[PDB]
């Protein structure tokens, strides 16, 4: 403790005199700052925010300044665990607000992920976004990112060429089998040990650790294909497809990454049900509860046969375990409560399910209570059925899984036949994010592109019949002479031989077919020529180059307006740069220390998290306002300094 | 170095023509078109290639007696019976064609195959050479506004 | 326009074949694929 | 050219009234100034 001399001799010596010294010269470290450093914390935290509040609040004040400066030792302590909101309490007053940011909840929010969905959010709220809803869609990506933070944190040269290149990446194959090795040999006494406590202890573990690891064995499944699909191109045929193109050393090889591959992609498909399938759960059960809670989906306006959610979506909410993940249960009693008069009082609660619960708990709440018994091996019954066969039927609905699935149904036809591993190439596209910026130029118009391919079809059509009308000795591909065939002849046969030659031919139709010498057409056949080159392949090529090209533009401009957005509109007030840019470095100051979206999602997650009964006055109006979701307490056109002076 | 080298052969002097390049800027404002993106062209060389394997074990699975470059006749040769040999035929013929893949091979007129080749052919087309160099030149025109 | 492979004998000889292919598709590449587009680029970017 | 004229069409309708031309920065103080503004006040529909 005097070796690090931040503690002076009067420090050191009341430490020693504070230590335990219980007749051995040995003191318990973990006891002594058990006892000694958590009150002082909590207490310490509540006097910085004072000191703070104190501080913003009254400015300007010499007296409070100099006690803030031999204070600040201990206020720089707890600069990252408070934050602060500007809200809109009383009529016409913008509070600011202080709360405590956990380093938990910290640490979560600066993890890449989060990151590049806040990225994602802002940019798709910035360009298509309202403005009715902005807030609207601000809670909501706020609620998505508390609940996946929180899922977080509770977890001869031709042919030599490429054999030269790939003998090189045996030094990766030997580490690949050796990690492999680990697991299977190296793990095994451990995962077949020879009770129920020292299982499921150990399948939490390993499930924990497939979602934790979803990516990476993603990346390596990638790794896997692409080194099945460079081994690929060792193949001859002899009716038999044979890999004799090494000196040994290949053929198993290429078994053994199969099996490996299939392996891994089924451990991806597990995987992906432990970390996002909680997502898109949390995200339906919360969009159905709020559905019932505020339009009477299920009671007043019964969904349509148009959308297949909704009607799923009716089978969950008589479930007992209804809002399993939506962070709070008090949703079947809300809309009771709303539409219990309105409508049936009995009717409600039959369609609600827990009506008979209801009943019992009603009797119950009386002298007559038994206790429940826990049996082992019997918990079959005491699991929900219906819950969990609505989970697996969204499950199987979602798109990310169906993926998943497709890729796995690949990876075992493989085995059958060793090829389909050509058919995960295409993850470096329908996965990973990489070629986005290259693929988008391609599927952001999308649907011109096939008009054109249409509009392409339909003019070459109309020449295909011109041509079949008037061209007959023209389409004469014979070959050696007095063998006509491949003529025009035939209508269809010859819109064949048009989109398959003179769109591919460069120079039009006309030097695929014979000279235009011929008398009373010569002028007329090249016409036709001319303008089925300048038609075809010289402003309808050009329309599809320049909707590829546009479309690199639209995306520049698109992120362009982002960049400006944000850099000269706050993204809560919208007041603007210039009100700010009169003190140094005011805007940004703004963005940061005021108006901070962390700080809003973070005070959201000390709203939802800390308790019901012990709010104070600001926790307490900014609860019942954000549970009947109006949200004026967003600084709408104002601020503290707009406020105040 | 090159300058030495070139007393030895007088022919490294050629490699001093790349010091209007990588040396004076007065060739900026047309390499940086090229040099902005960068990292996008490889990417599409790497699609390309890969696009090229797709369709490349299709045709090496689906399409042996087309891939028949004879001589004279009765020689055949340089054909789709290896994997590597036909992955080489593609990328050096048919990215290269100006009219896709079905230009330098057989007419597709053998039963049970024509519509199928034919889809080939033209979908060869209109990916490869007609929304895969429109997406590089694309990124160069980008690269200037 | 497929380079300067299309006009010149087939790279079948040995110890060259890997080599001409990869001169000939790179002339391919650098001469008529991103440098004819340089100058399309110029004359679209000056319309703009 | 006519994704510009588009994205123009957009700019005005967002950031100036049909009717008054005033502006958007000046209707933007009061909370959802703008959108109330021409959709109660100086709507198009209300005059027709
Ligand atoms: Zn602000
Ligand atoms: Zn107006």
């Amino acid at each position: 403790m005097e070796s690090h001399k931040h503690y002076t001799q009067s420090e050191t010596e009341f430490l020693l005199s504070c230590a335990e010294t219980d007749e051995n010269e040995t003191l318990d470290y973990e006891e002594f700052v058990k006892r000694f450093h958590e009150p002082a914390k909590d207490i310490g935290f509540n006097v910085a925010v004072l000191l703070t509040n104190l501080s913003e609040h009254m400015p300007n004040d010499t007296r409070l300044q100099t006690f803030l400066e031999l204070a600040e030792s201990v206020l720089n302590y707890f600069q990252p665990f408070l934050g602060r909101i500007e809200i809109m309490g009383s009529a016409k007053r913008i509070e600011r607000v202080y709360f405590e940011i956990s380093e938990s909840s910290r640490t979560q929010w600066e993890k890449p992920q989060v990151k590049e969905s806040k990225r994602q959010f802002i940019f798709d709220v910035v360009n298509e976004g309202g403005e009715k809803e902005k807030m609207e869609l601000f809670v909501n990506f706020c609620e998505d990112t508390i609940f996946e933070m929180q899922l977080a944190a509770q977890i001869m040269t031709v042919k030599d060429m490429v054999l030269a290149f790939f003998s090189s990446y045996w030094s990766v194959f030997v580490t690949l089998l050796h990690f492999v090795a680990s697991v299977c040999r190296g793990f095994f006494r451990i995962v077949s040990s020879l009770f129920w406590k020292k299982i499921i202890a150990y399948q939490q573990k390993l499930l924990n650790y497939f979602a934790r690891n979803f990516y990476n064995m993603r990346m390596l499944a990638l790794f896997v294909a692409f080194a099945i699909n460079f081994i690929l191109l060792f193949y001859k045929v002899s009716v038999h497809y044979v890999l004799e193109e090494s000196s040994g050393y290949m053929e198993p090889t290429l078994r053994i990454l199969a099996i490996l591959h299939t392996i891994i992609s089924f451990f991806c498909i597990i995987g992906y049900y432990c970390l996002a399938v909680p997502l898109v759960i949390f995200k339906r059960e919360k969009e159905v509860a709020r559905k019932l809670e505020f339009d009477g989906l299920y009671i007043t306006e019964q969904p349509s046969e148009d959308d297949i959610k909704g009607q799923w979506d009716r089978l969950v909410i008589n479930t007992q375990s209804f809002p399993n993940n939506y962070w709070d249960k008090f949703v079947k009693r809300k809309v009771m409560d709303k539409y219990g008069e309105f409508y049936g009082r009995d009717r409600i609660s039959e369609l609600l399910g827990m009506d008979k619960a209801a009943l019992d708990f009603s009797d119950a709440r009386e002298k007559k209570k038994p206790k429940k018994d826990s049996s082992l091996s019997a918990v079959l019954n005491s699991i929900d059925v219906k819950y969990q066969m609505w989970k697996l039927g969204v499950v199987f609905t979602d798109n990310s899984f169906l993926y998943l699935a497709w890729y796995m149904t690949m990876s075992v036809l493989g085995h059958y036949n060793n090829f389909f591993f050509a058919a995960h190439l295409l993850d470096i596209a329908m996965g990973f994010k990489t070629l986005r910026t290259i693929l988008s130029s391609v599927t952001h118009n999308g649907k011109q592109l096939v008009l054109t391919v249409g509009l392409l079809a339909v003019v070459v059509y109309l020449y295909t019949v011109v041509a079949f009308n008037f061209f007959r000795k023209f389409y004469n591909k014979s070959e050696d002479g007095d063998t006509p065939d491949m003529k025009c002849d035939d209508m269809l046969t010859c819109y064949m031989f048009h989109m398959y030659v003179g769109v591919r031919a460069g120079g039009g139709i006309g030097d695929e077919i014979e000279d235009p010498a011929g008398d009373e057409y010569e002028i007329y056949r090249i016409i036709f020529d001319i303008t089925f080159f300048f038609f075809v392949i010289v402003i309808l090529l050009a329309i599809i180059q320049g909707l590829i090209i546009d479309a690199f533009g639209e995306l520049r401009d698109q992120q362009e307006q982002v960049k400006e957005d944000m850099e000269t509109k706050c993204f809560i007030c919208g007041i603007g740069n210039d009100y700010f840019d009169t003190v140094p470095h005011g805007f940004e100051t703004h963005t940061l220390q005021e108006h901070n979206l962390a700080n809003y999602l973070f005070f959201l997650m000390y709203l939802i998290n800390k308790d019901e009964t012990e709010h104070t006055g600001q926790e307490s109006y900014v609860w019942k306002m954000y549970q009947e979701r109006c949200w004026e307490f967003f600084p709408a056109g104002d601020c503290f300094r707009k406020q105040y002076e």
